[PDB]
């Protein structure tokens, strides 16, 4: 019983996060086998970053110009590459604790753990979603740059983020291959979000994990249709719910013997008439940054190593 | 910028985390230098569970009955002792990956990280707080026992909680010298909660997060006493304010610029008229599980290895 904002075991990440410096900054990278990930304004300074031209910058860079410590295990650089916005270093040795992996690029909706990092030092994990206009609301101070959020996959560990907090507080960054998520660049120049909606399919996968829990007040004696939610949806400033999506939530529905449907008209039911000073799994909104895989892993209590 | 619910970073405890199985019982234990720390009804059956003399259920127990994996890893079992409620297992090889730790007793309040283990592999870690009550609301399954909380500081691990779910749905446990939390006992007998109360200082630290991050509606043009404010809290069963609790709090009315008893008349204000359909830091009631520590140390960004 219980219900939390889990993020997984940090431990695989931490073994590769190393410090990466150029000149005056400094900020995080991934090490993994012989290849260091950082993001390329690394190599920018405060000055460089209102209209940087990257490739005119790294040609002033050699590869002694990249200093990278792995706690205190000083890596010797032995050569650099660009690739989007992703500066790639090799280094002469294999980073021993390197985990089972792959780079995968998500998609809005799906949720990931970041590991905040700090001069190469991991100070903390939480769990977050990438939102539907491409940013991600983070925790993140100055110099915690190259902090990368992941999945993991029983042994396997799937990284998915890396670079800027935009004036309204929220975040932006890249993939492992160094390209961003939606429209935003690498300069210190206007750019604004986009409409924030709310995630459907996991705001239903979580009042799911509500019943499962015992949080019940919420069913309803009523049912709808796909297109009549979808229209409370758009209302209401929420992402509309697809087929794709009821095929999605059918294990939780099989779970609980409450249809998509019938759930949909419970979440309209919160939608039109909010909470009525009540709460579900301890909150007074309605939460969208658990995936129904989030609920199942969690009310199931798969495990990875 | 933003807010999170942060856990430490969890891999100085996943190199701890083994498997004991007892007879037919398996549970996870927690390995320190040549020492294994489980709960003591890894010895106990279902039916044990009702009425257990532990001590009568120890003595058919030998060394060669706790069976100890740490992973693959198969760890040879030299001697046991009962400590309180927990079990020490004495085995011949020192875990190579123990950290610096020590082992703490913490107060009602206090937060910690916990990492949901199952069968002695990491699922997940996140964070709670040591309830008033002595509970902890945590997100725990069956095979979950034995899991541990824990924070760090720097390099050292503080581990401070170990062992059941109650019939209301939280979670009772001990200390790792195997002394509960508050009242519970480790039995299926009937044991209720008690009174489920907030953490003012708490809450207040979080509204100065808050402030911190731009969320400023709830600021007003009042201030009040100690002894004022502490009235408000019993009718809405808060902790009393202490003038301890006052200095905690001081660092961040410094970088702030309010004076603690002014943020408490508008907690003050909150309590008695709500939130008004608004939200601070993402969420639509008072936040407790941040301690004035975590608010610094999210907000400054303090690092740890
Ligand atoms: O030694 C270092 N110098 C700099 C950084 C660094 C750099 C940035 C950074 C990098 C770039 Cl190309 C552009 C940029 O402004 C673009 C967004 C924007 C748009 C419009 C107006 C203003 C801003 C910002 C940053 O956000 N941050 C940051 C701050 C807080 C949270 N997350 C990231 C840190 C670092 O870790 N190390
Ligand atoms: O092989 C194993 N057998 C058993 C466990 C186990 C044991 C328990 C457990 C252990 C004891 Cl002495 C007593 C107990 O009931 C006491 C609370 C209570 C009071 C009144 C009525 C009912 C209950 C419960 C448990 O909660 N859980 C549990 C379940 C969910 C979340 N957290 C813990 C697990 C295990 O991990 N391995």
């Amino acid at each position: 019983s219980g219900f939390r904002k889990m993020a997984f075991p940090s431990g695989k990440v931490e073994g590769c996060m190393v410090q990466v410096t150029c000149g005056t900054t400094t900020l995080n990278g991934l090490w993994l086998d012989d290849v260091v990930y950082c993001p390329r304004h690394v190599i920018c300074t405060s000055e460089d970053m209102l209209n940087p031209n990257y490739e005119d910058l790294l040609i002033r860079k050699s590869n002694h110009n990249f200093l990278v410590q792995a706690g205190n295990v000083q890596l010797r650089v032995i050569g650099h590459s660009m690739q989007n916005c992703v500066l790639k270093l090799k280094v002469d040795t294999a980073n021993p604790k390197t985990p089972k992996y792959k780079f995968v690029r998500i998609q809005p909706g799906q949720t990931f753990s970041v590991l905040a990092c700090y001069n190469g030092s991991p100070s903390g994990v939480y769990q977050c979603a990438m939102r539907p206009n491409f940013t991600i609301k983070g925790s993140f101070l100055n110099g915690s740059c190259g902090s990368v959020g992941f999945n993991i996959d029983y042994d396997c560990v799937s990284f998915c983020y890396m670079h800027m907090e935009l004036p309204t507080g929220v975040h932006a960054g890249t993939d492992l291959e160094g390209n961003f998520y939606g429209p935003f660049v690498d300069r210190q120049t206007a750019q604004a979000a986009g409409t924030d909606t709310t995630i459907t399919v996991n705001v239903l996968a979580w009042l799911y994990a509500a019943v499962i829990n015992g949080d019940r007040w919420f069913l309803n004696r009523f049912t709808t249709t796909l297109n009549d939610f979808n229209l409370v949806a758009m209302k209401y400033n929420y992402e509309p719910l697809t087929q794709d999506h009821v095929d999605i939530l059918g294990p939780l529905s099989a779970q609980t013997g409450i249809a998509v449907l019938d759930m949909c008209a419970s979440l309209k039911e919160l939608l039109q008439n909010g909470m009525n000073g009540r709460t579900i799994l301890g909150s007074a909104l309605l939460e969208d940054e658990f995936t129904p895989f989030d609920v199942v892993r969690q009310c199931s209590g798969v495990t990875f190593q």
